[PDB]
């Protein structure tokens, strides 16, 4: 019934994929009526268009500004034999986010009834992680005997090519591999970050290894540097806010011992990985929002942070009962309806953005939670079957909660 | 007095490089005789001799089997400056690493009476990561403005040239860079990991980003199966544990929610990085152990996990005094003569090494510690003086308990 707008969504893989229809079945669209244009990330789906309906959906994300995406399995050879795959296709992740760019801000989902793994953490700990180039767009490669491996430069502008030595193998074989980042979009990553920072009121931190990698990490280092002494600087002292670049290993460690609040600027792996490690830390990788904020200020996509979770889609497939949190699965949702209704001022999405929202807090801090969620408050171990509801029982209680309170 | 035999000894810079000083004069010396072999890695020695000193260092290793490092500054940009050296320098560690190979092992070294930033961790988390190649031998530059990158293969004879294309820059630059490591070296990497595996009762993770790095990752992947599938997986089954590849978000949430007691296989910068978090998750960056062992078996490395703590260095050119946990380095010694010990089937100095840990231990279980470990039991907002014992206190206490054991011992 409410007039939704413009949403791109994907669908995606194995045990989200289930939890990603629940969720329109009983929370989205009893409530919502949207112009949905849907692209089927499911990866038969990307086997039978080659990929092609990956780039659709972030081109259709261009137009429509926003976009909400379920996990996808990204293959390697054991999928490749299991789907029997044309080949061994790239991420979607790594693909859209490329095409986007942008910068991917994640951060853990609390709820007060639900202890930490880490004792300090009692401010919100917001990971902002640059979207663009690295790992995802890396060429690498079997080095299949002897030889030598080299990298080499040629300008466009007809002037000497450079050719560095990366490696001679004398032995045997072994991999090697090479991988680019681009000073524009660096540039991009580092304006997110102090403007998330200055957003917030809390400091802002960037987390290199320039000291092993002088010159690609150090090109990070300095390109912050600069912005921030010509840009923000000022702004900054006037909130009584910082920036400062700390090696990696330090970074992690002092982020252990912290008491959270903090903006946590990070290269494309880091983020990935340190991510799910802050999102654990805090209780649950189903407790944590991810949105890809593009450079534009205007187009988004949000997503779950992590993965299909294949492990209990197992269970699934074997008849057996599963409990899954789909708390991230949902704010997905959220978090994309309510920036597509900020976009067009439309009052009442909004609204209904931010019940759900509640609406799951409120559900779990009233007692009712998935597996994962007692655990943390019990111990495994401790944990019996009336503490938690499996995956069905759960999307429906929030169902009948949002039933209650919409109402 | 004890007959030690031959050291290699690496200096190093700032706060350790003070306290490297004083476990030498109030633990080491007086007690064992050493032929010592010392290099001096510290930055204004290595800029004097354009580094030539690290490569002579992991060469004297080679030669003597046991080698103990202090940490030491690895230079950017400011570094260079602040000392005015020729040239940023690269990391003695990895040059080290990767002159002799092998995979490094760091673990916490633990105390009953201190509480761990992670709730879990009753049993030890062991990381054996990669020592060779990736991030440490890489090549890296900036990529001034718009034009080809490209990384190319040209096998031994000459017979053929593989060039791939690494990015086209078109709209102004950037940065690029090549990386690689070596079959030999990851056939070494998953042995040790095994092993290690085999030795301690627990089961092994290898974590990679195999999904994304299809033939880098899943080189390390691959070799790791098939070495465990033909040579170590009935072994494995016999002890009742496991061996399995996690992707490396999924292995550092697994970690952090676990209850230690596994073995876990790093690529070398997820050991690097994800070691400091472990080390401060148990509760101190000064509580960590940190050995290179080499696939000759024979070689081994040891030293501090953490840097030269730059910061408290600061506060000591002050003249104000600090509480640096000297523990991490302490062990740098007594794992690298527990190693000569063993080798040279020598029971005193055996004896000796071992003698130092439980000493260190049971210093800081009676109550004498260092400000960050006390700072684990009140919180650091609730820490006073009185809790701690400042760099030079902590040492001298530690002095004296070594006495006392060796004394003990005596009679
Ligand atoms: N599209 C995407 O954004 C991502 C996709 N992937 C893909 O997903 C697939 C599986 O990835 P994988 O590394 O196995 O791990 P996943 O992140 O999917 O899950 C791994 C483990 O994390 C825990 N976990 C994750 N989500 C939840 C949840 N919602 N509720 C409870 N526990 C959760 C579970 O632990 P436990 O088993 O102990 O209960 C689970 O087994 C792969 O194909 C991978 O490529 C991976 C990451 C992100
Ligand atoms: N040689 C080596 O193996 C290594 C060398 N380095 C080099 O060390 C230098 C400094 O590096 P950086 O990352 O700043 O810092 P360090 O790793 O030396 O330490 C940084 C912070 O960690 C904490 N810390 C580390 N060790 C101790 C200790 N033993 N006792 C108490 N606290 C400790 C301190 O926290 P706090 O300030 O909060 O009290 C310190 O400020 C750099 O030049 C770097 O290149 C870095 C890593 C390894
Ligand atoms: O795309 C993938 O395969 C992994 C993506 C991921 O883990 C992330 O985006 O955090
Ligand atoms: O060599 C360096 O600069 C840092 C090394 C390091 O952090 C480590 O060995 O853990
Ligand atoms: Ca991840
Ligand atoms: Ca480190
Ligand atoms: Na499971
Ligand atoms: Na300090």
């Amino acid at each position: 019934k409410i007039s939704g707008g413009s949403v791109v969504e994907m669908q995606g893989d194995e045990m989200t994929r289930i939890i990603w229809e629940l969720i329109k079945e009983k929370l989205i669209f009893p409530y919502v009526e949207l112009d949905l244009h849907s692209y089927d990330l499911g990866i038969e789906n990307r086997d039978a268009t080659n990929d092609q309906v990956t780039k659709d959906a972030a081109e259709a994300i261009k137009k429509h500004n926003v976009g909400v995406k379920c996990a996808t399995i990204t293959p390697d050879e054991k999928r490749v034999e299991e789907f029997k795959l044309k080949q061994m296709w790239k991420s979607p992740n790594g693909t859209i986010r490329n095409i986007l760019g942008g910068t991917v801000f994640r951060e853990a989902i609390i709820c007060k009834n639900i202890p930490r793994l880490v004792s300090g953490w009692v401010k919100p700990i917001i990971i902002g992680h640059h979207a663009y180039g690295d790992q995802y767009r890396a060429t690498d490669f079997v080095v299949p005997g002897p030889g030598k491996v080299e990298i080499t430069y040629t300008p466009s502008d007809g002037t000497q090519k450079v050719t560095y030595l990366v490696h001679n193998f004398e032995e045997g074989g072994g991999v090697a591999m090479g991988m680019y980042n681009q000073d524009k979009s660096i540039e991009d990553f580092a304006h997110s970050s102090f403007q998330m920072a200055l957003s917030k009121g809390w400091p802002l931190y960037l987390s290199t290894k320039n000291t092993i990698l002088k010159k690609y990490d150090g090109r990070f280092k300095d390109i912050f540097q600069e912005i921030y002494d010509k840009q923000y600087k000022s702004q900054f002292e006037a909130q009584k806010i910082w920036y400062e670049h700390r090696l990696i290993d330090d970074m992690v460690a002092q982020a252990m011992k912290s008491e959270g609040g903090f903006i946590w600027a990070c290269k494309n792996y880091d983020g990935d990985v340190q991510s799910d490690s802050v999102a654990q830390g805090y209780g649950s990788l189903g407790m944590m929002t991810s949105v890809l904020v593009c450079p534009d200020g205007k187009t988004v996509e949000a997503e779950a942070a992590h993965g299909t979770v294949t492990r209990h889609y197992r269970m699934y497939q074997k008849g057996q009962e599963t409990s899954t949190n789909p708390i991230a699965s949902i704010f997905a949702w959220t978090r994309g309806l309510a920036h597509r209704a900020k976009l067009d001022n439309n009052k009442e999405l909004a609204f209904f953005a931010n019940a759900l929202e509640e609406v799951s807090i409120e559900t779990i801090e009233a007692g009712f939670m998935t597996k994962d969620l007692a655990a943390c408050i019990k111990g495994l171990p401790n944990v019996q079957r009336s503490d938690y509801l499996n995956t069905f029982e759960f999307m429906d209680k929030l169902g009948e909660n949002l039933k209650i309170k919409l109402a």
